[PDB]
């Protein structure tokens, strides 16, 4: 009680006031501030920040910020990430011949070593802040509330961006359910260790932890992202995907966005694609095609579930955008390139003399006199051998700003998934998009997803690789149960791949709002129009079934080109994959999919 400089821990409900104060015991921080998510709070936050030297603000815009990190903590870690269970096999399946890449389990003894070694003392001569959010809208039957606790006050920030954050949530708590979220960057003061660039971080001791069982999330060292934005990967994929498990829905690494054609017809749809992919590309693009709208639910996360009338309902439980920043232009996004320009925090991009920002792939000039500081605090010319921006920059943006954000992106009953779609980069052998031929065709095409890493061609199935909060295995047959609900409306589903390439190395597919040409079919096929073709690996579109007019050369034989040679080395990869990676906890249904599509491809 004598070191809270905001709220009240009498205030608190008696469940988060043991957290709090428990964790205070432990980290020993100097004072604690209960976050009421006023804007006042963020602005003096922010102010604060900044006379730290921790951000600049930046004057070419309306109240937009900037912060450089130690280079040694600019992403999310996966090696580093870990899920706590009794047994292994509860985290992962067992695999049968190699190391899994489907999890990373760590024992609770091995954990509570860690933990011992990391967290007492850890936020000596720190504020503790206290952030009561709610993962998805306030109201929503499918929101969940989370309590983070940081010492960290950029996570603070960028918290009240990317969740719902402040006292109304501690209101709509009570004496509900939470999940308890930990964070320390893990540099109490006195500083051990020399500060870099005033990013507090403890790269040598940064472990992200999830304790399903006990509702909790621990993490330590990295104020980065992922890391330390503990209501989006951590809350929203891993631990939820495993109450999803328990409770009969469904946590996915998707994009919701509704797709509206000339007649004013719309669906909504959620598409999972892994990091670098191009999901935040699709879920705000700019249709080239005349007449069609695309609409904004969110880019990155859905939380679905069918309702008591069979509708597939989907919220987006984020607040906000975490996109990556370089290869963002006019050109590309121009929806992100508006929604950026106000109350947005960027990371690890380069800034203009005149207090804008910059990276590679902007595809915009600089007038005659603006210089560039990269990323690294150095000045920076197109001819130095460093990008400018980090490869792995970001820009924190509120939702509500998209200018193309859907009107019921908070509805708190969601919006109604009609289809869902699946895709990587893949230079070679996959169409530009076919459709399953039914549910369990669909899970297996999850199942089977492969994507260049940003030339290696890696498993990311349902792009849930980094995430799965549970047995891969068990999350197949949780999706294949969804068939057995008597009044389940099951989505379409297709796979899509932007990436093709020719002989040549050049793309095939021109992508990005001419995407809105693939999400026309798609839209058809859900209203059931005769538009598609059988072919062995599923339904693809017939010919002159596409609107390709306006394009050029599009080489549709080689871009839809289905080739004997490259599926049945295709099978073999999938076969080896699940063999070893998913072993008994394989799904009888999703070995069944694999011979037949093994089968259908040995009769061409
Ligand atoms: N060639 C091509 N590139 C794309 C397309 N959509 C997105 N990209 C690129 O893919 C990269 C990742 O895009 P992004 O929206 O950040 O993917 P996300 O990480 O899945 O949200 C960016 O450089 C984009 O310019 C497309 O349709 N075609
Ligand atoms: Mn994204
Ligand atoms: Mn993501
Ligand atoms: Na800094």
């Amino acid at each position: 009680s004598a070191k809270v400089i905001q709220g009240s821990l009498d205030s608190l409900p008696q469940e988060v006031r043991k957290f709090v104060e428990g964790n205070a015991q432990l980290c020993q921080p100097e004072y604690i501030h209960i976050c009421d998510g006023s804007e006042e709070e963020y602005g003096r936050l922010l102010a604060h920040m900044q006379e730290e030297g921790v951000i600049r603000k930046l004057k070419k815009y309306d109240n937009c910020w900037l912060a450089l990190t130690d280079p040694r903590d600019v992403a999310r870690i996966e090696s580093k990430t870990v899920i706590i269970t009794q047994e292994q096999r509860d985290t992962v399946p067992i695999p049968k011949s190699g190391q899994s890449q489907l999890g990373r389990w760590m024992s609770e003894e091995d954990f509570e070593k860690a933990f011992n070694a990391r967290f007492p003392g850890c936020m000596k001569g720190r504020t503790m802040y206290v952030i009561p959010f709610s993962m998805g809208p306030l109201g929503s039957p499918l929101a969940k509330i989370g309590i983070e606790l940081t010492d960290s006050p950029y996570v603070v920030a960028s918290m009240r961006i990317m969740t719902r954050m402040g006292t109304s949530v501690l209101e709509a708590l009570g004496d509900g359910e939470f999940i308890k979220c930990l964070h320390s960057v893990g540099c109490p003061l006195p500083l051990k260790k020399p500060l870099v660039n005033n990013w507090a971080c403890n790269p040598e001791l940064t472990l992200i932890a999830h304790l399903p069982d006990r509702r909790e999330i621990i993490s330590f060292g990295s104020g980065y992202g992922g890391n330390s934005l503990l209501g989006k990967k951590c809350f929203a994929l891993r631990i939820a995907s495993r109450l999803a498990k328990e409770e009969g829905w469904l946590a996915e690494h998707m994009l919701i966005l509704g797709i509206t054609n000339p007649e004013g017809k719309k669906k909504y749809l959620a598409a999972a694609f892994p990091s670098a992919c191009g999901k935040t590309n699709l879920a705000m693009m700019n249709p080239t095609l005349p007449g069609w709208k695309v609409e904004c639910v969110g880019d990155d996360i859905a939380w679905m579930k069918f309702d008591a009338q069979g509708n597939l309902r989907a919220i987006n439980p984020e607040n906000g955008f975490f996109g990556v920043a370089p290869g963002t232009s006019v050109k590309t996004n121009p929806n992100a390139i508006k929604t950026i320009q106000k109350n947005t925090i960027f990371t690890n991009v380069a800034e203009t003399s005149d207090g804008g920002v910059y990276w590679e792939g902007i595809d915009e000039p600089l007038a005659p006199g603006v210089t560039i500081t990269s990323w690294k605090n150095k000045e920076w010319r197109p001819q130095d051998e460093e990008p400018c921006a980090h490869p792995n920059s970001r820009f924190c943006t509120p939702a509500s700003q998209c200018p193309i954000i859907d009107p019921a992106w908070e509805s708190p009953e969601g919006v109604p998934i009609e289809g869902i779609i699946f895709g990587g980069r893949r230079p070679a052998g996959v169409p530009l998009v076919y459709e399953a031929l039914s549910w369990q065709h669909g899970v297996f095409v999850g199942a089977a997803m492969r994507s260049e890493a940003t030339k290696v061609i890696m498993h990311d199935p349902f792009a849930m690789r980094p995430f799965f909060g549970y047995n891969f295995g068990k999350y197949l047959a949780h999706w294949l149960s969804m068939a057995h609900r008597p009044a389940a409306k099951l989505p379409k589903i297709f796979h899509v791949n932007w990436f093709r390439k020719d002989k040549n190395g050049k793309f095939l597919w021109p992508g990005f709002g001419e995407n809105s040409r693939v999400l026309e079919w798609m839209f058809g096929r859900i209203e059931g129009e005769d538009s598609a073709k059988l072919t062995p690996i599923g339904y693809v579109p017939k010919e002159d079934a596409l609107n390709l007019k306006g394009l050029g050369d599009v080489n549709v034989e080689e871009l839809f080109g289905i080739s004997k040679e490259f599926w049945e080395k295709e099978v073999e990869e999938i076969d080896k994959y699940l063999e070893d990676q998913v072993n008994a906890d394989l799904p009888y249904e999703i070995e069944r999919e694999l011979r037949a599509l093994k089968q259908r491809i040995s009769q061409m």
